[PDB]
């Protein structure tokens, strides 16, 4: 496992534009569009990213493409970010993996409010890191997502990919 297979595995591949889990208008492996309600908005979007008129459908190859520079964003976002970065060093490769995904999800903002299980996981307090984790709305509304990236924060291992 590696973070592509990982994210692959949380987010899917669909290759004409869905709704992800909060009805933000998405494509590909989880690539938000725009959180507009508008399906032109995101349809204008979608063009301006791939660089040709899509008309709402993709290739593999291009959702692959936008995934790897969507997972590329996720980690130059926590190398640039003053509180996300030494936390991040501090990790092992594994758990890095678990950041990344966070931030993949959530951005970079988002994760670097999580303060107190930042300072845990820089600690290397996985029980009351993972227990910590789980006190939030993205617990709640993706639990399952959620407990598979808290799991890999708490072990180090890919423990819960592996059934899948």
């Amino acid at each position: 496992m590696n973070i592509f297979e990982m994210l692959r595995i949380d987010e899917g591949l669909r290759l004409k534009i869905y709704k992800d889990t909060e009805g933000y208008y998405t494509i590909g492996i989880g690539h938000l569009l725009t959180k507009s309600p508008s399906l032109n908005a995101a349809k204008s979007e979608l063009d301006k990213a791939i660089g040709r008129n899509c008309n709402g459908v993709i290739t593999k190859d291009e959702a692959e493409k936008l995934f790897n520079q969507d997972v590329d964003a996720a980690v130059r976002g926590i190398l640039r970010n003053a509180k996300l970065k030494p936390v991040y060093d501090s990790l092992d490769a594994v758990r890095r993996c678990a950041a990344i995904n966070m931030v993949f999800q959530m951005g970079e903002t988002g994760v670097a409010g999580f303060t107190n299980s930042l300072r845990m996981l820089q600690q290397k307090r996985w029980d009351e890191a993972a227990v910590n984790l789980a006190k939030s709305r993205w617990y709640n509304q993706t639990p399952n997502r959620a407990k598979r990236v808290i799991t890999t924060f708490r072990t180090g291992t890919w423990d819960a990919y592996k059934n899948l």
